[PDB]
């Protein structure tokens, strides 16, 4: 009894350009499955036309992974001259108790390193400054450097919010409701890597492994320009 996001034509293109992973990195629905009405408790269309992702457990996910319409996985030069842009309208609800961080958008390399995570966090301390209930950008300092550079982007609101990630020429920028919140951060540490976008709910370090993280997307798309 779940309505498929594919029933809304605003999602047809991105679903044609995606596959769905759940609850780990195994694909449960390819683009053709998604376009043919795939729906489940963890991925469905709400009555007010949000594509909602929901998942419980440590490091579990319900996430779309960027694909080419050809069925090739997206694997663009992370630092190349072609601009790659992801845009999304996202409504982050109040997370259930025990949910401490939920990653909603990523630039991920073609191995095991997230270039960029945009995530909601219950708390974060960045150079002696503690912020509570915010949206955060985390950019890994390298494949061999586990550390990352973190930047508060927005105070969490339940309101629908426009996010835009623009990646071009060794730099990455993020806008939130049209306002630049991260201005050409350097990602040259991923020279020689290939990259792709992801969107959904990725549940990081919950304290209640039973609680559900939940994220709603009113619009979502990813493109390139040559
Ligand atoms: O505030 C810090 O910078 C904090 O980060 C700690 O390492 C983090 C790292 O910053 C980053 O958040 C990373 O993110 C993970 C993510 O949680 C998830 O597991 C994903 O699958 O992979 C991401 C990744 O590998 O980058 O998680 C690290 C973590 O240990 O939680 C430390 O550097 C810490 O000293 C520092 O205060
Ligand atoms: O998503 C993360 O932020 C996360 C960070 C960890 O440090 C790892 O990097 C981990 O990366 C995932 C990654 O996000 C993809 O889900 C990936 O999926 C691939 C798998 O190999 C699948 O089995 C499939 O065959 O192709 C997928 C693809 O590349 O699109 O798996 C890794 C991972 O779990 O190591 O998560």
């Amino acid at each position: 009894f779940y309505t498929a996001p594919s029933t809304e034509s605003k999602f047809t293109e991105v679903l044609s350009k995606a596959k769905l992973q759940y609850p780990t990195s195994t694909t449960v629905a390819f683009a053709d499955d998604l376009l043919d009405g795939y729906a489940a408790s963890y991925f469905y269309l709400t009555s007010d036309l949000y594509m909602q992702f929901q998942v419980a457990g440590s490091s579990q996910r319900s996430e779309l992974r960027e694909m080419e319409t050809s069925g090739d996985e997206a694997a663009w030069d992370c630092t190349g001259s072609t601009a790659h842009v992801a845009s999304a309208q996202i409504a982050i609800p109040v997370q259930e108790d025990g949910i401490e961080e939920v990653t909603i958008l990523q630039v991920h390399d073609s191995d095991v390193t997230p270039v960029l995570r945009i995530s909601w966090v219950s708390s974060i301390t960045i150079d002696g400054v503690t912020s509570e209930d915010v949206v955060l950008a985390t950019i890994r300092n390298g494949i061999d450097d586990s550390t990352a550079t973190k930047t508060v982007l927005q105070a969490h609101t339940t309101s629908r919010t426009e996010f835009n990630i623009n990646v071009q020429n060794s730099k990455l920028s993020i806008t939130v409701d049209g306002t630049t919140e991260l201005d050409e951060a350097d990602i040259s540490q991923f020279d020689g890597s290939t990259c792709y976008f992801k969107a959904g709910a990725y549940n990081n370090n919950p304290t209640d492994t039973s609680a559900n993280a939940r994220i709603k997307m009113y619009e979502l798309e990813w493109v390139d320009h040559h």
